[PDB]
């Protein structure tokens, strides 16, 4: 079981260059199915998922080759049932069910066999598809979607508002004859980078990072070159690096328009900020942040994925902030690890009160979650001696090698083994 | 578009005979599918999805033929496929699938409607069969399940609690093999009436009326006589007609124990309430009624489908009282119309303050909700002057000839054609 | 009882000049209790709760004067009980209390009468105070905040988003020792306003628009002019008229960039618009207006007094649009009344599923909520025929003069009497 | 710090008697101040809260001793102001308000206040003896009340369910002149023993235990002798010791009908239940406990209190079980705690998939919830080798002698000092 040794204080400052968001990536490469002609998709991470995802498409016939970017040639996928060894390892599995039947009629994948009934976040993929005219079998603990000829444009209503089936619909409607509209679409800046990346290939597509998604089936769709967006939450990781720290540190290949919210939050915490094309500063002047209140929404406002990191801002900020969850729950479970290495904060109801203290102690930690994990990492570098944050995994599935950008930016860390 | 006329102000007193719950008698007459003997289904109101299920049932070549009682033969079924024609008019249609799937091996009944992806009720139905062990089919508009051999008792959990999904898979279950278990069961007296009927006609159920039913299936089920149970929603609705008129009345054909909530509610208003084995007696001994405070919630607690009746009750109440709803989002459209007969009500969210008037005063009002409607026309009984309330056909559907009714209680109404 | 009669169908075309926000001024005017030399404030509608609010201060011992603004010499305050008669008759009385006490060490309100314990948005307002250091007395139904000295700064956390209580405590705190932070402060255009207007007399505030707002406490506050911001909702509605009939419009003396969320919508409406510094143009170019997809949420997200008037809008747009409404469950109680006027819609939970229609028809309608209400007028302007809008003086009380605004864009509208 | 070294795998088996519950004992023993002769209360158990009640009580003027029972005598009430350090230590201390309001028409208690604003518990017991009548005074961070003549009997709606309130306001109600109805009322076991207990002395109260109760004022209340009822949740804790350690146990002293959800969910687990009057019996007969569904929610529906316990039996029973918080949302931090034992659990919102496990490992682990925390001990118990379990303080506030009891049942467990 890895882990990261962390000793501190320290300042971290320098530069990071943002890798591409995994979120974006993986919708894109399923998208990729649709494409007739050879796709280059640029700035791809290289995460476990990826992996898993290119063997996934090789599984079915689509030849696939990576470095910086992933190379796809779909001209010839002929296998249309995805493996349930491969599928099984990742939510995004899923998204290879609507390019297949939508480009060639059908297409089979494994479903979670859990218990509960009408809860499933799959279930809108089946419907949403159906909706698009797909005939659904629902047998054997998979799905088995089909259609006679092309499928039909649709209007949609989303009841919930869905990430992944937006992606489901959206690139399956790609290929629809007539319009589909989906309604209450996700907004997420990487729906929009799906979008985008089909509209590359010949799709007509707008709406996308709005409440309603519009599209326009085509014939067909080629081929091209596309570069996936820059990971907002791994530059707001970093930006937080330099912000609780007294650093400053630019942050390269990246998208500024993707964080106005986070951006906007630092500044109340007193940080210096510029922005340019493709990049952004951050400069502390050697100071301590000052305490915010946070209240996380859907997107554009404050993103619940920038949550860990911010709560940790405010418990070694100066004064008292209040982060606020107000759409998801018992989201402050890695509280509790700060709290160990010093932190003041009290947990009452979707509420996390901050209490800024002037250092944390270090201390062995551990947190499930992706976020709050790298936040006991950030937390650790800052602290006063030796931290070690156990079942490091899950950050590494989504930061590609935060140790070297963390030690490139001044940080004393080694990665080790045994339990 | 039939309507009715109502003269008013009088005081409604004297004696009701209660009808048959038609949401008793609709999943029971489908139920009867599995029966393969002679089924008398006594104390069936005659409305209109009375004739869509018995033409439905015919269709599927039963022997059906009513008066008081729908007598039915299912011993000879031989046509599984439950047309669109006589589907699309209601939801009950779908309770026709789980019980031909699991009595013949397999079944379809067309499937109508259009949009809403994720709250699109019959989704509950379609993966509750799954689990019981059919293979779901969605084309030509049409759900079709199948199963070889019987259906294999489960251990399922609602994820959200359905009415129509508990009656599928609690009457699919009797003929399966195995035990079935139902989490979060639906527990409304009218599923506990189908359990009983089920049981009556062989079947080996228990825990009806609790979160979780537990079905042992059987070889197969028998036939002979059930008494559908009386509409609570009805005897509720003549109750408030008398406790807000300063009127006195009995409801014959009634069963107490299925309105707790509503008689303590109603006492608590200041009714003089008295109860039988049969029946139920209210006197308001000519005074008005007192406002109370209510709080829907599910049964046994107080029914969101008699919130609107009290409303009015406490429109015209002694002082101030708040309704609040924890079961429907927007289930005040009976407000705003009794607002213009003079009602003094502010909304305030999933809450209605109500701030009771000596006297309402007739008025033309429309009202989509069955139960708000049947409000309306208690409203116009008791308002100053002449009241006109259009669409009765939402009433009609719902109750009982109820003009009758009412004008043997001393209400003066007429139905009226013409726009 | 006074009613708008109008006739249709009529293009709304031509110019308009946007009102102050009483929603603005109603804060300001109270805030002025703490100026200590005159003050002029520009730009006040003349509506019902203003000639109150003057009549209260008057009351108090402030010399008022008025036209397009309003003089206050709030120098010779000596009586510091708000008296119950004209308190009774407005929300915004409660902002007279924070002020008397902040400066004069003493204020008395009387409160809403009743029960519903926990309710009370007033209850914020006075542990607000509370925390400030002012003694609270809750006898006879009213309170009394009073302070020995002066008030001390605090660390205010708001446990919910209060427009109300962010203006007592941010008035308030103005005067007090030391810094006051109020944590998930209204984020509201009007609160940012009164910050101004706060800051023009030589407080200091910062953050006002944001999720925390920061006071530095002064020994006194002088005096000045200063111009109430447009009413982002009246110009909301004139945008929508133009919108909805084909029209082409110009709002002067308007604030582009109160209404974000709004001009994106209507362009996504397909709506040609342009801004400048002081006005917006919208132009439809003789087109019907496209369904859009609406999702109402807390400022600067789509504002909740707008849902409306996009109702009616994609009513009559080209294609099927849904309202959600995150905010306030119910709000959708002009539906019903559209839908006589002809329109095809159905309401889903906190959902309105429009379908745009090419013609709506003249009926008498009526509708209490404000924007409701206005939104009835603009129906009956596009609508075939005669329409009646009964209860206007709920128009009456929050906008200025709309009869006269309308008819300058060419509506055939006249007001009359006689119930 | 002392903690608890526990020696796994025991089975706990044998008998317990269960103690008075504290949850019913702290209204009770401040409701003793209305007493105007000597009253026994018996079976109170002997914990921190009943110590510091005990010195306030005294600090009052009221004679206290105590042992199984605590006696008191406070005919000689002579003192009204709870001091600051004696009721900063605990919620109870709130409960002293009413009483001495009611029966000397005047009493203070010394204020917490923190920030929280609209969210401040205190401010339903404040607006609740307003509603009686009193007149309330916020100053020197004290809450004053008082009264003219006696507390004047009103009809209060409680927006909120709120126990503390409910007792503050239904104790001061006994003494006030006229009928007290609160709406809405907390229903929990112990609001039933405190109003018996109430009527014991000579008031008038029906309806405890429902929505609304009812209280008759009269003139004065007087001694004599009633016994706390037994610990629901104790109770249940050691049920699940035996359900999930294969054991037998019989609990006495107990009272059956306070646990119906707790009992029935337990059977369903597999546990063979036999309830006399004031015993409970469970029998696993050596098997391991099944896996259950639970859904926490408002008495006399399952209790969030047993939560964390039966989350334990979960993920040690066989199968997969979801338990879902209703309640309190992140009631979960003792999974993390317990997944380090090797249980297999995933958190989702306010729920958490158990995946039952043959046995568990010792590990060090440490809950700062009450209940959590005594789950951890259990899970100690059957866990394979040594758990430790710190800061058992909180344990030590809500269960009387936990170690001698478990020791009894079979545990090797043994209490530690030194952090
Ligand atoms: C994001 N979503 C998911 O569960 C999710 C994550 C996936 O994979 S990723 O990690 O590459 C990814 C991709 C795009 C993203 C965009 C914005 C933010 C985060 C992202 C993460 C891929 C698909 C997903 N959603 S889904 O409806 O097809 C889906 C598919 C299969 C599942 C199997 C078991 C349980 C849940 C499932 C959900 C959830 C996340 C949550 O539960 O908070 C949601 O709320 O929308
Ligand atoms: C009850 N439910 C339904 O929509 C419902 C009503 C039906 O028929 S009834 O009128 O004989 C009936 C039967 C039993 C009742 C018990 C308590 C209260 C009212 C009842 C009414 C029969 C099935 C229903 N639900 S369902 O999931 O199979 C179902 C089936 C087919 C559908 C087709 C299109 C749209 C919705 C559908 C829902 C709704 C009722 C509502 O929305 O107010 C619910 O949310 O639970
Ligand atoms: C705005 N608010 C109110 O209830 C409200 C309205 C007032 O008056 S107005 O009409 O001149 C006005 C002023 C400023 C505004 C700024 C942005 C948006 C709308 C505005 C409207 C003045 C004060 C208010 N809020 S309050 O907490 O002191 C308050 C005070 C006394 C009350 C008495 C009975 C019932 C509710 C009350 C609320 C509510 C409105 C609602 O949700 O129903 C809220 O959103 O919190
Ligand atoms: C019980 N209640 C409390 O927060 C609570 C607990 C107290 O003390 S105990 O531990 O001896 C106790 C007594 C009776 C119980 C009955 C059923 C279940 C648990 C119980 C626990 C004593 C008073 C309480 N509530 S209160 O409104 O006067 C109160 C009083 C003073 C406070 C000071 C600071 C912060 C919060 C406070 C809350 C809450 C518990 C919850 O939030 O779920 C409620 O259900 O309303």
């Amino acid at each position: 079981m890895d882990k990261f040794r962390v000793q501190g204080p320290t300042r971290l400052q320098g530069e990071v260059t943002i890798s591409g968001a995994k979120n974006a990536a993986l919708p894109i490469l399923f998208a990729a199915l649709l494409a007739e002609e050879p796709v280059e998709i640029q700035n791809v991470p290289k995460l476990k998922d990826i992996d898993t995802t290119m063997k996934l498409l090789t599984q079915l016939g689509t030849k696939v080759e990576r470095x910086g970017s992933v190379w796809i040639d779909a001209s010839n996928v002929n296998n249309f049932s995805a493996p349930y060894d491969l599928v099984k390892t990742m939510r995004a599995s899923i998204w290879a069910l609507g390019p297949l039947v939508a480009r060639f009629g059908q297409g089979q994948v494994s479903l979670p066999g859990g218990c509960a009934i009408g809860a499933r976040p799959v279930d809108l993929h089946i419907f949403g598809l159906e909706k698009l005219g797909a005939e659904i079998k629902l047998e054997e603990g998979y799905v088995k979607a089909s259609v006679n000829g092309r499928l039909k444009g649709a209007h949609i209503v989303m009841d919930k508002v869905s990430v992944g089936a937006t992606v489901t619909i959206m690139s399956a409607a790609t290929l629809a004859e007539g319009t589909t509209i989906i309604e209450n679409a996700a907004r997420e800046p990487e729906i929009v980078d799906t979008a985008n990346f089909l509209v590359a290939l010949g799709a007509k597509i707008s709406g996308q990072g709005t409440d309603r998604i519009t599209i326009e089936g085509v014939e067909r769709l080629g081929g091209g070159v596309y570069r996936v967006l820059p990971d907002r939450i791994e530059t707001g990781t970093f930006l937080v690096a330099a912000a609780i720290s007294g650093g400053k540190i630019v942050c390269r290949n990246a998208q500024p328009d993707t964080l106005d919210a986070v951006l906007a939050k630092l500044r109340e915490a007193g940080a210096d900020i510029e922005t340019g094309e493709d990049w952004i500063s951050l400069d502390m002047h050697g100071k301590r942040p000052k305490a915010v209140t946070v209240r996380t929404a859907p997107h554009p406002a404050f993103p619940t994925d920038m949550q860990a990191q911010f709560t940790l801002l405010n418990l070694v900020a100066e004064g008292t902030g209040v982060i606020t969850e107000t759409i998801f729950e018992n989201r402050f479970m890695h509280v509790p690890e700060l709290i160990r290495m010093g932190a003041h904060a009290e947990i009452e109801s979707n509420t996390v009160i901050c209490h800024g203290v002037e250092k944390l102690s270090g201390a062995q930690v551990m947190a499930t979650d992706l976020r709050a994990s790298a936040s006991l990492v950030l937390a650790g570098c800052i602290a006063e001696g030796t931290t070690v944050v156990d079942r490091i995994y899950h950050i590494d599935r989504g930061y590609e090698r935060i140790e070297d950008k963390l030690r490139a930016l001044g940080a004393n860390i080694e990665r080790v083994k045994g339990e």
